[PDB]
């Protein structure tokens, strides 16, 4: 996250990281047994982190899982990255408490302006890499379709979403996607893809989950 700020431990509860030795991509708890991430961070070989800050200190309250299958979109495009939404079903279900909660999935799209928090423990550099340890935050608005259009031409489809600050300065960044965009206590976005991070005009793209639900629903009820 670049130009955010540090969450506090435990206080986006349905944060997860997607460990293969080292934090990849970060994802979002949905119910016991169940995380959306993104579709260009499937692998094999992953361990969903749970009830973590420090993911480089074993601090109390983390439940390390294994995902039992990943669910990549039958039509995820990786040249365009249009669907990039992932299920991970996890081997066991998840102790929900207080600091390892889920989020709600949305019953409508939310509307430009709509503000949201974007979280994860990716860059926090524009030009550079430092990763922290722990996770940090920004709160960043959904921005209007025609800007989006407008700086991504021909790239945008409609399963995508522009939010960030135009002037540059916020932005998610590599090593946070995957993660949640949580609007209202809905789970709103998924980090997909930018251009740099936080640079002027190339605002970060978001995977519009309110298209997904239906699909997020049935998978989960045949799997
Ligand atoms: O996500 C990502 C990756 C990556 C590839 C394959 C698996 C897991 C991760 C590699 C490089 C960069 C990124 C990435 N860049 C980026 C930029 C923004 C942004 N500017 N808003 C958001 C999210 C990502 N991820
Ligand atoms: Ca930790």
């Amino acid at each position: 996250i670049v130009g955010g700020y540090t969450c506090g431990a435990n206080t986006v509860p349905y944060q997860v990281s997607l460990n293969s030795g080292y934090h990849f991509c970060g994802g979002s708890l949905i119910n016991s047994q169940w995380v959306v991430s993104a579709a260009h961070c499937y692998k094999s070989g992953i361990q969903v982190r749970l009830g973590e800050d420090n993911i480089n200190v074993v601090e109390g309250n983390e439940q390390f899982i294994s995902a039992s299958k990943s669910i990549v979109h039958p039509s995820y495009n990786s040249n365009t990255l249009n669907n990039d939404i992932m299920l991970i079903k996890l081997k066991s279900a998840a102790s929900l408490n207080s600091r390892v909660a889920s989020i709600s999935l949305p019953t409508s799209c939310a509307s430009a302006g709509t503000q949201c928090l974007i979280s994860g423990w990716g860059n926090t550099k524009s030009s550079g890499t430092s990763y922290p340890d722990v996770l940090k935050c920004l709160k960043a608005p959904i921005l209007s379709d025609s800007s989006c259009k407008s700086a991504y031409p021909g790239q945008i489809t409609s399963n995508m979403f522009c939010a960030g600050y135009l002037e540059g300065g916020k932005d998610s960044c590599q090593g946070d996607s995957g993660g949640p965009v949580v609007c209202s206590g809905k789970l709103q976005g998924i980090v997909s893809w930018g251009s740099g991070c936080a640079q002027k005009n190339k605002p970060g793209v978001y995977t519009k989950v309110c298209n997904y639900v239906s699909w997020i629903k049935q998978t989960i009820a045949s799997n």
